[PDB]
């Protein structure tokens, strides 16, 4: 088989980075988010032949597109549904096949994020630059207009940022300082600003108890982050359970996952109303809404407390992200595995009914 | 027997709504937010009777993007389900909903109408007045703030003013007055507002060109809205990108603007869909315009259409009804026939497993012909 690099879910998509820089997609095609050129769904993974060449590095899915990048050829493609400008190419315009965003060309790009509707960069220099929908002032440009091309964050000015991440319809990030910001629509608390009021510019978060941030990434309407100690903090929306604080209760400021200090948290993933988290000994916990199955643990419980997501013979997790009904996750013996809803051929097993816990996925994995 | 007959279609994003004689809701297409009501998530791609409304005198459905909306006049009840999100079900909460559950705080309010948006509702009462409840970060709900409303609240607005029906589009929302003048408000980034600018309104504003005109209905898709004048004229206002207001360009229009290619005729009811628009003429003409890349205008093609182009039929039956999801197109004729049309993914179409269809498809289990 072919080494499996990045793995990326959407809301109703799954896209993976295999080594070759060769990048194949599955699930919901509906929007143009696979970039196969037509809009039908794929229930088993298929090879973007458009990205053979270009050196991708990296790819991530919003919720209805997915961006990728290469270093060497310093360049940067979106594809998927084109409202609100979330592709970044200066018009509205659907994309049924990748194309690169000439704003961002020749950039030295050190991360990007999506969200529902928008997406951000971060450059090696520590700089943002953000595009796509603004109703909430989720760009944090200072207002509340639309972008359909990468516009800089100001406010970032003499701040160099290490991460950020993108939810719905706010954004959080993590300076390289470990301070942690969040702006746009936080009705939820999600922001962890202690209130459930809005920002259209980004705001730092005041109430760690000087725990600094090293990572970040959004659920939906939740947010988490960990500490350079490995402590897994969560906050924001908590009405299915996927802030993990075993009850179901929203928190307007960071709040420490106590249930899983005895481990050092390796990579977080928020998904829809659930979340993941990965420790440094490979081992992967779900929590939140599990109707789908989404959690993995073999039933269609919600669990508003981690659980362990467990997998054949015990193999270590090494990856993991989240969909809106499904999750995906790669382990150290190079197979690749899916679970929870399966309708739009997300999980990449071919035909399949919902799946309450994890499944191979032959085409990507030595196993089988 | 005879088959029942369609009283009422509605059409959502992914999935279709009928209501038959004998007071029988039943519904098809994509069931994944429970927007079907059969308390499953799965995709029906046959009609399918929600046994759950059986026996409680359903008058009327409406669609919204991923819910669905019913009511019975004489139970004085008003049902809500699907996706919970945002409180566009009205029950006070959030929670999705797979099962039509009544909504509590409409109970033993004379109801008109109701018109469903992505993830805000409107009720018009007997009486003209209207209830909102949803989503409400651009003052959608027409009740002067951006915060959403679990539970429906009344316009206060519009006291004095008798309001004889309302229309919803993704974020915005349209009414018009017994006596012809046009409102809109909520999102109006593309024109849609009809009030001449790009700002959105978080209370209704009466539209002030085509004032002179007045207005007996009007109809929103996603980010356009049309209307109708007293004299049968077509007006139509919003996003074009892909030619939705049909006039034979592209271009956006913040203020109402006449369908010229229709001067002719005289509309009796009109529909907006995601990017596509319907308009039916008095003589029972279905003409069809806009975005077709799934074959949702109906002309045979899959080829954009920025002007009207008639949608026909077998026996050019004429048509009485007209419904726009986002990606398909649902109609019902003189004959009580159903047909469809457009993109079948998740069912929406009604036909069993079918490709998508790019003109008319009849609907075997709720048509008298074949």
């Amino acid at each position: 088989p072919r080494k499996v690099l990045i793995i990326s879910a959407g809301a109703s998509h799954s896209v993976a980075l295999l080594s070759g820089d060769i990048v194949c997609s599955w699930g919901r095609g509906e929007d143009g988010q696979l970039g196969h050129g037509d809009a039908e769904d794929r229930p088993s993974p298929t090879q973007l032949s458009a990205l053979d060449g270009h050196q991708i590095v990296s790819v991530t899915c919003g919720a209805d597109h997915t961006v990728a990048y290469s270093q060497s050829g310093m360049e940067v493609y979106s594809w998927g549904w084109g409202d609100f400008g979330r592709l970044g190419h200066g018009n509205s315009s659907d994309l049924f096949t990748p194309l690169p965003i000439k704003a961002l060309h020749g950039i030295r790009i050190k991360q990007i994020a999506c969200g529902d509707s928008h997406c951000l960069a971060v450059t090696m220099e520590g700089e943002v630059q953000s595009w796509g929908r603004n109703q909430n002032g989720q760009l944090g440009l200072g207002d509340t207009e639309d972008s359909l091309v990468p516009q800089k964050i100001q406010a970032f000015e003499g701040i160099r940022i290490k991460m950020v991440a993108a939810g719905a319809e706010h954004t959080a990030a993590v300076t390289e300082d470990g301070d942690l910001y969040g702006w746009g629509w936080g009705r939820y608390g999600n922001l962890g600003l202690g209130d459930r009021t809005d920002r259209l510019v980004p705001e730092r978060v005041t109430s760690t108890g000087g725990e600094k941030m090293s990572m970040v990434a959004c659920g939906w309407r939740h947010t988490i982050s960990v500490s350079y100690s490995g402590a897994l903090y969560t906050y924001g929306w908590s009405k299915y359970g996927q802030l993990g604080h075993g009850d179901l209760e929203d928190h307007l400021i960071p709040h420490k996952l106590e249930a899983l200090s005895n481990s050092f948290i390796s990579q977080i993933s928020g998904g829809f109303r659930h979340t993941m988290a990965l420790t440094s000994d490979g081992k992967l916990y779900g929590w939140g809404w599990n109707k789908f199955g989404q959690v993995g643990v073999g039933n269609n419980l919600d669990q508003c407390s981690p659980v362990q997501v467990r997998f054949p013979d015990d193999q270590k997790v090494v990856q993991v992200s989240c969909g809106w009904r499904h999750t995906l996750a790669v382990t150290e013996r190079n197979n690749v595995f899916a679970w929870g809803r399966g309708t739009n051929g997300q999980l990449g097993i071919g035909e399949s009914v919902d799946r309450n816990f994890p499944k191979i996925i032959e085409a990507l994995s030595v196993d089988g």
